[PDB]
């Protein structure tokens, strides 16, 4: 369900290799 768009974050976030989108190492790895 809450995986990233459908493929991205919101502009300023990152997607995880999880597939569901952050901030910090769990998401754009630093």
């Amino acid at each position: 369900v809450g995986e990233c768009v459908r493929g991205r974050c919101p502009s300023g976030m990152c997607c995880s290799q999880w597939g569901y989108c952050g901030k910090g190492p769990k998401y754009c790895g630093r």
